[PDB]
C-alpha cells in the first residue's frame, strides 16, 4: 500500500494494463514510465491534453496513430473502459470508483511542485508497477535541479532579482494570471528569484491586477504560453510545433501590450516566454534551470536546457526533441 498526495492510503494493484486519466496531460507524468510504449496501456483520458496541448498531441499522433482511439471523458459508463487504476490531480466517480473496488491516486504538479513532484512521480511507479522508470526518472530530475541550487541556494537576497510571471498572458482583460505561494512561484524561489505576486496570493494560482505589477516594476518579466502557431489567439506561440521566429514575434506582441511596454523588465531587455505546461509537468526541472540562466546569465553560462531536454526524451520518451520551449526578446 502507499499514501498519495491527498493523503490517502491507496492498495497497489496487483495487476496494472488499463490506465484512467482524470486530466488528459498527466499523460506527461506517464509518458515518463511508460518508455517506448507510451499509450499501451491508456484506456481513457480528459481530453485536455488532446485539446490543450494539440501540439506534443500531434507529434505523438504521427508516431502513433492509435491516440486518436483512446475515448475522451469530458461516472456510470467510466467503468465500462475497465481501469485496473485511475489517477487525478489535486466527485461522484471517485466514489463509483472506489464502490466500484478501482484504486483512485492523486497526484501533484501544479499547487505545490517543489513538495509534490518527486514523491507523485515515486507513487506513480508503485502503482503503475513501473518503480524502476520512476525512480531513473528521479535521479535524473535531482541531479539537474542540483547543478541550479549548488549556484541559487545561497543567493543573498539584495543580488536577487525581483520575478514576475504572467501566466498564459495574452488579452487586456484577463491581465494578469499569476503564481503565488505555489506552482512557477516554486521555480523562481529555486532559481534563486524573488516573486513578486508572492505576497499578493494566498494560493498558488490567481489574478494580479496590472496597476500592481506597473508600480512594482519588477526586474525580469516572464510570460507563459503553449500557443500553437495557427491560434492566432493572444499570447506566446510556444511548444513542439513552434520556430524560434515564431516565439519571438508572439512574445513581443505581448510585450508591446499596453502597460506591459513600460516596464523596466521590457525596457532593460530581461523579459522572456516560457512553455505554460510546465506549471502542470514533471518536465518542470528545465523551467527551472531556464530561469536561474536567465536570472544569472554568466554563473549559468555552461548550462544548456536543452542539452538537458535533449537529455530527457533520449532516456525517457518515445517521440523526438522539436519545436520551441523557451524565448528571449
Amino acid at each position: 500500500n502507499i499514501t498519495d498526495m491527498a493523503g490517502r492510503s491507496v492498495v497497489i494493484p496487483a495487476k496494472v494494463e488499463r490506465i484512467l486519466l482524470g486530466e488528459g496531460r498527466l499523460f506527461y507524468a506517464v509518458s515518463l514510465l511508460e518508455g517506448q510504449k507510451p499509450f499501451d496501456r491508456i484506456v481513457g483520458w480528459q481530453g485536455d491534453f488532446r485539446k490543450l496541448d494539440t501540439q506534443t498531441y500531434a507529434v505523438y499522433k504521427a508516431k502513433f496513430p492509435q491516440v486518436d482511439n483512446i475515448p475522451l471523458i469530458g461516472p456510470e459508463k467510466v467503468l465500462t473502459l475497465n481501469p485496473d487504476i485511475a489517477i487525478f490531480g489535486l466527485s461522484e466517480l471517485v466514489k463509483q470508483l472506489e464502490k466500484a473496488g478501482v484504486p483512485v491516486v492523486f497526484v501533484d504538479f501544479r499547487t505545490s511542485p517543489l513538495k509534490n513532484t518527486l514523491p507523485s512521480m515515486r507513487v506513480l511507479g508503485k502503482v503503475l508497477h513501473r518503480e524502476q522508470q520512476a525512480n531513473d526518472y528521479i535521479k535524473f530530475y535531482e541531479d539537474n535541479v542540483r547543478k541550479v541550487t549548488e549556484i541559487t541556494s545561497k543567493i543573498p537576497a539584495d543580488k536577487k532579482p525581483s520575478v514576475f510571471i504572467e501566466l498564459r498572458a495574452g488579452a487586456m482583460e484577463e491581465c494578469c494570471g499569476t503564481a503565488g505561494k505555489g506552482n512557477m512561484g516554486d521555480f523562481i524561489d529555486q532559481a534563486g528569484g524573488n516573486n513578486m505576486a508572492k505576497n499578493l496570493l494566498p494560493g498558488a494560482l490567481g489574478t494580479v491586477n496590472l496597476e500592481k505589477v506597473l508600480s512594482t516594476n519588477p526586474d525580469i518579466y516572464i510570460a507563459s504560453g503553449g500557443k500553437a502557431p495557427d491560434n492566432n489567439a493572444p499570447g506566446v506561440s510556444l511548444g513542439a510545433q513552434v520556430t524560434k521566429e515564431q516565439a519571438q514575434s508572439s512574445l513581443q506582441t505581448i510585450l508591446d501590450r499596453k502597460g506591459i511596454n513600460t516596464l523596466s523588465a521590457v525596457k532593460n531587455g530581461r523579459s522572456y516566454g516560457i512553455w505554460h505546461n510546465f506549471y502542470n509537468s514533471p518536465y518542470n526541472v528545465l523551467a527551472i534551470q531556464s530561469f536561474a540562466k536567465w536570472f544569472y546569465p554568466q554563473q549559468f553560462a555552461d548550462l544548456d536546457p536543452n542539452n538537458t531536454m535533449n537529455s530527457l526524451y533520449s532516456q525517457f520518451l518515445a517521440i523526438e526533441p522539436t519545436g520551441t520551449y523557451w524565448v528571449d526578446s
